[PDB]
């Protein structure tokens, strides 16, 4: 009561008139807040799509990371979801940040995060953006090419470079190795070339692919990273930074859970990078931190019946907005009823469509649903990763508002981390 | 002296919203592009940028008036919602096809009366229907019984335009899977609207974006006539024919604008002669804007893969302007910005966007001379379904658009405006 208004006051300060962070009472969840917001507009037409984002879920992910990967410092991949509230939460918690560009560096530096908690993990950077990093004290960057070394020699000669190597991402949902990652053969030449140019290489990074499905690829990558460390020693570098990238799942609704992956990572780290080697192990998790924290509520705005009886439902977010993940992230979205269905009632073959002009704007091709009506809500859980970060305003449709929530214990845990 | 007059006009035209640069004495939009590149040749300030020729848009309008004299164009704002484009076409006297509240707001903010707006989204959020009603926008499209019920409640005096299905099997972007009533449904919709005291004033269709077969317009027009006859039978006084979009936006196409218009015009005269009282409109998007925009991107990074092949990374990509590759089935064509040496050697090359994603590849395979970091590549015909669907994934910002317009182009716009 007095306690609740105290926490809310502090969450209002945290929000800083940039985002709304709503205090979660004892016994109330992010799911309850979603229901409450829906009930509040029940007799209204003000039924725009919206998210509820549980900042407490993000804190739980951090705790869980600390336990599962105790030797590995997480640097959050800003690109996955660049919402300021998320970055601010993680900044207070004490994570590092993997930044892809100048604007992400600017976001992170604006929240008071020191340059040593940033890795500029884009291997192929525009020179003007390299200069920006140099001018703002961001020293650590990745690379995987000889041209990148030539650019760094000119624009950031004192940078600490991290050589990104190829992985076997053949079974990963999102493959990155076609685009980034030097082969071991190329790595050797890059090390020698860096040495000639008087550039300091301090370590190795890799990414096994977003949505990893074969955890052994982490073992192969760690083994390969050791080979490059060894080659660096031969050419004259003191290597101390191992960056194991991302690829971790962001919810429990997956075949390969986080803990299964960390269970194979840890023994490989102990074998190839024992703590008495002096190695600092980092990672660049994105999806892991944020996926389950966001739930999206969309409203059914239009409806058609196609004759057994089948239905087409149109909702107010789509493939040009949050559901761009269907195309770019190969996401398989699962529509959830906001109103619990009657135990007995008929289900029909149904399709779900976005709000735009485009026939390509289809969210679900075929599913079974009870008969729904205009004004009913549908829910999409685990919508935090590679969603709002890649949304457009095609057709003029604005991005759903994100309403943040946080419990007392979550707030307290964040303060614990912040010292 | 003439430079000072026209640039004063154009400074005020752009205001503090956009930059509109005067094209002098036989200077083209291509020349300005080259000029801007030359200005930064000694620096590292090489962000991707657009040059957009508002005079090209004005030429499209003049061309439309000549090719389809019976058809009032309502620009499809969604194709490219840049304010400068809408302001240019607004002065010209086009109508506007608005998809949502935000687009209606944009058009009304430029002084366009609601009778020059069609809300051509068949499946509209109720609150946005109410927005249109509250702001005097009467004409809206529909294709379902639930839409009629929504209109009865939220916009009872609306003038409705029944959208029908088309054979878009061969169009680049198919729309009839999502929108357009069958003939059987159309009859039921008219009967239902009569019983709900809703006024249905006409029929619309869309043959699909990137039309490949012009005869689709003929069948759609004959289908629209069938629905007009249904309407007369139930007691409506239908007058509005809306032939949608699907026209090409450049000459770099198999099926050119005049070939399509050449089959449309006889169909219109056959099925909707001027003595019928019909008013004919269309909803072109791509047609007005595609060729007007050229994108210049910089090669920001480079790899050699062993004959030698090359991978070039540029500072716009699939999450940005080149989203058109995924959403618009665009076939983009990289162009050199400097003429190569006549003998010099070409390599198999790929072109990649600036983001983390392996999916962010613009050109899988093309032949190019050996390029270097700092060199520019050009992409013409980049005005349609590009900037309008770009995101800031990885934090990369949208390229700024530099507008240009000639003196003769300004004068043309004046000639249209009164
Ligand atoms: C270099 C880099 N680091 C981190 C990530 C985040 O990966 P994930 O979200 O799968 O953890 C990515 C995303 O593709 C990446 O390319
Ligand atoms: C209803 C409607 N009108 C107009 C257009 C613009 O089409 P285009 O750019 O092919 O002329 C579209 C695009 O899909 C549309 O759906």
């Amino acid at each position: 009561a007095g306690e609740n208004l105290y926490f809310q006051s502090l969450m209002n300060n945290f929000g800083n008139e940039e985002f709304d962070c709503h205090f979660l009472d004892e016994g109330f969840t992010a799911k309850d807040i979603l229901d409450q917001k829906i009930n509040e507009v029940s007799s209204s037409d003000d039924k725009d799509a919206f998210y509820v984002a549980d900042l407490g879920d993000i804190l739980k992910k951090h705790l869980r990371w600390l336990k599962a990967l105790p030797r590995v410092t997480p640097f959050y991949a800003v690109k996955c979801n660049d919402s300021k509230a998320i970055v601010k939460t993680l900044a207070a918690t004490g994570t590092g940040f993997d930044c892809a560009s100048k604007t992400e560096i600017q976001l992170v530096q604006s929240l008071g995060v020191p340059p040593e908690r940033i890795i500029y993990a884009n291997p192929c950077k525009q020179v003007s953006q390299i200069k920006y990093a140099a001018n703002n004290g961001v020293q650590m960057m990745t690379f995987d090419s000889e041209v990148e070394l030539m650019k760094v020699a000119r624009a950031h000669p004192k940078a600490k470079l991290v050589l990104r190597i190829a992985t076997d991402d053949s079974k990963a949902v999102c493959r990155l190795s076609v685009k980034f990652g030097a082969t071991l053969r190329t790595s050797r030449l890059l090390l020698e070339r860096a040495k000639e140019l008087n550039i300091d290489v301090v370590g190795v990074s890799f990414h096994v692919g977003s949505g990893c499905t074969d955890p052994e690829t982490f073992v192969q990558a760690i083994s390969d990273a050791r080979c490059v460390f060894d080659m660096g020693a031969e050419v004259g570098f003191s290597m101390y930074l191992l960056d194991i990238g991302g690829g971790f799942p962001g919810s429990e609704d997956v075949k390969l859970k986080f803990e299964e992956i960390t269970g194979v990572i840890n023994p490989a780290l102990d074998k190839y990078f024992p703590s008495d080697s002096g190695v600092r192990i980092i990672a660049e998790p994105g999806r892991y931190y944020v996926a389950s924290a966001f739930t999206l509520a969309v409203n059914i705005i239009a409806k058609k019946i196609v004759l057994e009886q089948t239905f087409m439902y149109y909702v107010n977010d789509g493939v040009y907005g949050s559901f761009n993940c269907i195309l770019y992230d190969h996401a398989h979205v699962k529509p959830l009823l906001q109103k619990r269905p009657k135990p007995d009632e008929k289900y029909y073959s149904s399709s779900i469509w976005g709000p735009t002009c485009d026939g390509l704007d289809r969210i679900v091709e075929r599913c079974d649903l009870p008969e729904m009506h205009v004004g009913d809500w549908m829910l999409f859980e685990n919508m935090g990763a590679y969603t709002v970060a890649a949304a457009s305003t095609f057709n003029g449709f604005q991005r759903p508002t994100i309403y943040y929530v946080m419990s007392g214990p979550a707030w307290q845990l964040m303060q614990q981390f912040q010292n």
